[PDB]
């Protein structure tokens, strides 16, 4: 009796959970039976935002550069016929090769090492046995953990040739993220970013997801500040040099409303239309921001080939 909102279905069974060799340092939730993070739990509910020290900034620069490396490994596998589980296996091995833990794995018992979100999946898709299809759009989200620091990014990819609506949605979502990043500097309120993002999305006939937001990220996977991507939100806080957080707008072809599959993770549009996302981890500097998850070797995201 769960009624799917679109054409996608989960493709089970999932391969048994992949172990991480014990020489890899693990975050606190990695061994919690329900994947709860006592770190996040202890600060649960705070508004105070960490000011990163010099050591912290080096730790974030490193983990975010490695996360970008792993996203670029995933990008090069996107093609019709490849399953999202195959992408996840490659990601898992690439994390370990970089002496990192794949942060999604066992986070609140999430069963895989990355999230793969096809078409109507807004976010948190679970890699499974479905082969990607020509015309699909697919987001891969990569978070790594190294020396106690997490770093997150994601990009949406085209699978083969896609339609004009897919290109417009993905281009517009990428523009929303970059307009938001351009506004980031000391003294800007965190609530302003959603105003920027929604203005661009709405001018292009798209909606903005409301149930998921950007967030502080560093020694905690998710912490203050909360960064909504829609307009006239009530986010608390003002950017300061030393703040680190994600911006990760989720833009929909139809309505903004979301619902979750029975698996407890996969977020889909309620109307079954497509969604796209891009994400970077940002460090606010004395005058602007440092895009810690930027590509270093190419000017553009992968969908612009
Ligand atoms: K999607």
């Amino acid at each position: 009796p769960y009624r799917y909102t679109g054409k996608l279905r989960p493709h089970y069974p999932l391969m048994p959970t992949r172990p991480v060799p014990s020489y890899i340092q693990r975050p606190d939730y990695a061994d919690h039976p329900l994947g709860m993070s006592e770190s996040e739990q202890a600060l649960k509910g705070t508004s105070q935002i960490k000011l990163l020290s010099s050591e912290d900034i080096e730790g974030m620069r490193l983990v975010c550069r490695l996360a970008r490396e792993v996203l670029d490994v995933a990008a090069g596998m996107i093609k019709p016929g490849v399953t999202t589980e195959e992408i996840d296996h490659a990601v898992h091995l690439a994390c370990i090769a970089r002496n990192c833990y794949p942060s999604p794995l066992n986070y609140y018992n999430f069963p895989k090492s990355c999230c793969t979100s096809v078409n109507e999946v807004i976010c948190h898709g679970i890699p499974d046995r479905r082969p990607l299809q020509e015309g699909d759009i697919v987001n891969v989200d990569i978070t790594l953990y190294r020396n106690g620091y997490h770093g997150d990014l994601n990009e949406t990819f085209f699978v083969g040739e896609v339609d004009d609506g897919a290109r417009k949605l993905v281009q517009t979502t990428y523009e929303c993220l970059m307009q938001a990043i351009d506004a980031v500097k000391p003294g800007v309120r965190y609530r302003e970013l959603g105003n920027i993002i929604q203005k661009h999305a709405q001018a292009n006939g798209f909606s903005v997801v409301r149930s998921y937001c950007g967030h502080g990220i560093h020694k905690l996977f998710h912490t203050a500040p909360n960064v909504p991507h829609y307009a006239k939100n009530k986010a608390v806080g003002v950017m300061k040099s030393g703040h680190v957080f994600t911006i990760e707008p989720m833009i929909c072809e139809g309505g903004w409303q979301d619902e979750t599959w029975p698996d407890g993770w996969t977020a889909v549009t309620r109307d079954g239309k497509r969604s796209a996302q891009f994400e970077h981890t940002l460090l606010v500097t004395d005058t602007g921001c440092e895009i810690l998850t930027r590509r270093l070797d190419s000017a553009r995201p992968h969908f612009m080939s």
